[PDB]
């Protein structure tokens, strides 16, 4: 169904992929198989979603040897969690993911966040006040460890997730392996225009998460929906897709799963792209918060390697 982009690896990555972000372990498999049937060849995963094994079983039923879809035809992404930033922990964390997903290698491996959580197995090390027990590993450090992975042949490409421009450059100045993708929150309210351009200048492809960012209730998006016989969500995805931005919409409902991939047989005119382009408000929803005295406060703003303090 989807068309792809070409990564600096030489790898083709479809523009649409299934997000497993909040997929229940129980509902997930059914989702994987359906999407597989419908034309999907890209699945975005994460050890923190805590559903890899379920995903691994679904895959086990359709990919490979005498199966429906051949491994070589699927693009699988995963991510290193915060508590696994120690150079010594990188490899085993990946191997754990590979076991769970039951794969011999990953296509894209991202570093989930630039900053780390206290070294260990509990994914959310907290103090009794609900505050996070951080760690000081520098991402350049974890980065070098990730490189050993591509060399060993456990992953084909490395990526960054939630990294600012400065961050990207920092890693680049030390890298042997250039990061292929940059995964961030992107939608019409958070267009990420400076960052996409930066990524462009640097040789990174951009993958948008939370593409439907009420964004769905915008007259402009409702007009296009009516104009193209499409849903408000397909419009949002078309904008990104057309913009050459890879989207990973997460869903566990067949009807939406189908719709989500069907954004290639139509195109917006320039006045329309402008229309959508006019919605920007530097509006991020995906920010770790904390409730103190009945007020939501940014949760990791004090961390040295925190990404959202810089303008982009």
């Amino acid at each position: 169904a989807a068309s792809c982009v070409l990564l600096h690896t030489g790898q083709k990555m479809p523009l649409i992929g299934l997000g497993t972000w909040k997929s229940e372990p129980g509902q997930v498999k059914a989702a994987v198989k359906y999407a597989l049937s419908v034309g999907y060849r890209h699945i975005d995963c994460a050890a923190i979603y805590g559903n890899e094994p379920e995903i691994g079983e679904a895959l086990k039923e359709d990919v490979g040897p005498g199966k429906a879809v051949p491994r070589e035809e699927l693009f699988v992404t995963s991510k290193l969690w915060n508590t696994k930033h120690h150079p010594e922990d990188v490899e085993p964390a990946l191997r754990k993911t590979l076991a769970d997903l039951q794969l011999e290698y990953l296509d894209l491996y991202l570093m989930h966040w630039p900053y780390a959580f206290e070294r260990g197995d509990n994914p959310f090390p907290k103090n009794a006040d609900g505050t996070i027990c951080y760690d000081s590993t520098h991402y350049k450090e974890t980065w070098k460890a990730l490189e050993a992975l591509v060399a060993k042949g456990l992953v084909q490409a490395l990526g960054l997730s939630n990294f600012n421009s400065r961050q990207i450059d920092d890693i680049l100045s030390v890298a042997s392996v250039r990061p292929a993708v940059l995964q961030v929150e992107c939608h019409p309210y958070l267009a990420q225009n400076e960052l996409i351009a930066h990524c462009q200048a640097r040789g990174l492809e951009v993958t948008a998460y939370s593409p439907l960012g009420v964004l769905l209730e915008e007259p402009v998006v409702l007009a296009l929906a009516e104009k193209y016989g499409r849903s408000p969500a397909q419009i949002l995805l078309r904008w990104q897709v057309q913009r050459k931005v890879i989207c990973i919409p997460k869903s566990i409902t067949p009807s939406r799963i189908l719709q989500n991939i069907k954004v290639f047989d139509f195109t917006f005119s320039p006045e329309e792209m402008k229309q959508l382009n006019a919605l920007n408000k530097n509006w991020r929803y995906i920010v770790p918060m904390l409730t103190v005295d009945g007020k939501r406060v940014p949760r990791d703003a004090g961390h040295p390697l925190y990404p959202f303090n810089d303008p982009y």
